[PDB]
């Protein structure tokens, strides 16, 4: 609840995954000029994909829809009378996998949702997905990320989460096709205000 | 026909918002370096803040109706576009004069005309907020080159978000090399979408004629 500043990154790591502005502002400051190389996806008729339907969920589901994107997902606590209110139909996870272009989680870190996208779910999805994590590491599996970039079954990660921070493992965050932020989430003066502001009302 | 890449154009903007507000690039960037720097890459939440939208025909009225789903205040300026029509769109039309001091963010969606060109100059920036964003996704031109490296370099200007530049490729990299821009080679229209769009709408008028 104190959401927002989470919510805006993960939108804004949805638009890097499908222009390459990262990549296409490192290539500039090389003094390169490579239109070709940075050929993008429009936004506007594409299926963003939503694991995790709580407070961060929805306020993406609802920016990604202003964008004309389909929006759907799954929450095995959000019923689908209160995802309907806010755009999203939800569907089971085997459901979700082959329909998907773009996929983001926002659940929070347990056992259940660890590997929550692993080799088999990667394996259900369309070839040249697009995936986002600015909630917690280790929701999508490293290992597996890293074999479906390669092979191509996925063409773009947006990571601001890992197991380890600082990540010693560079394999990800070397390779081209992945948007990087060391775990920026939740920095802004915004959120950082409203979260120490928060813990006195709580309290009292 | 400017109508087939009005979309991608309004995305790519959209885009450049988000990555001056977090960031983003100099984020991957530091990354890429292997670097870990959290209290250094200090974003800004977008919900409330005022986004000045000039220049308000497909572009315009597009970046306009994504960005207030972001809870932006948007204002703007079009003499042509009326202040009820702007209405109809969420863009509250003000005086250009009026518009300056109260933006975050400006992004200019205008064609290239002399009186476009050099709209946000040194006059311009100095009736501004300190600390404003600029975004130029539409002619090389419209935002004064020399002007906005002024302001980058006074801090009156925080950060800058260009796509296109007067010439292209720009011989001047005095713009793309500073620390608080972000930029990209005029990838505005650069979407398989769009192209086919533009590439299909270009080949039924020519069919047109007999
Ligand atoms: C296997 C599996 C288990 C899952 C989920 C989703 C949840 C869950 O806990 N949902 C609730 C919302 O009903 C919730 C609560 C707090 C956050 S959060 O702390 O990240 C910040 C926020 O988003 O508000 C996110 C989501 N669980 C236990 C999914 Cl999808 C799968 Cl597949
Ligand atoms: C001094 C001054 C003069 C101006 C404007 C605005 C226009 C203008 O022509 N407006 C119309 C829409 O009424 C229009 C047409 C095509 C495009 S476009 O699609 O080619 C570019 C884009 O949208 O990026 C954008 C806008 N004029 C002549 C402004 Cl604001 C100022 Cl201050």
């Amino acid at each position: 609840n104190g959401s927002l500043s989470a919510a805006e990154l993960t939108c804004g790591m949805i638009m890097c995954l499908a222009r390459q502005i990262p990549q296409a502002t490192a290539s500039m400051k090389d003094g390169k000029w490579e239109r070709k190389k940075f050929m993008g996806t429009e936004l506007n008729g594409k299926t963003l994909g939503i694991l995790g339907l709580g407070r961060i969920g929805r306020e993406v589901a609802t920016r990604m829809q202003s964008f004309g994107m389909k929006t759907i997902g799954y929450d095995p606590i959000i019923s689908p009378e209160v995802s309907a209110s806010f755009g999203v139909q939800q569907l089971p996870l085997e459901e979700i996998w082959p329909l998907c272009d773009f996929i983001t989680v926002h659940t929070p870190l347990l056992p259940s949702t660890t590997g929550l996208l692993n080799d088999n779910t990667f394996a259900q999805c369309k070839k040249g997905v697009r995936v986002v994590n600015c909630a917690r590491g280790g929701i999508v599996d490293e290992g597996a990320l890293l074999r479906a970039l390669q092979s191509g079954q996925c063409a773009g990660a947006a990571l601001d989460v890992f197991t380890e921070e600082p990540p010693r493992d560079r394999a990800l965050v070397d390779h081209e096709n992945v948007i990087s932020c060391p775990h920026l989430g939740a920095s802004t003066k915004e959120a950082q205000s409203r979260c120490g502001e928060e813990i006195a009302v709580q309290f009292v």
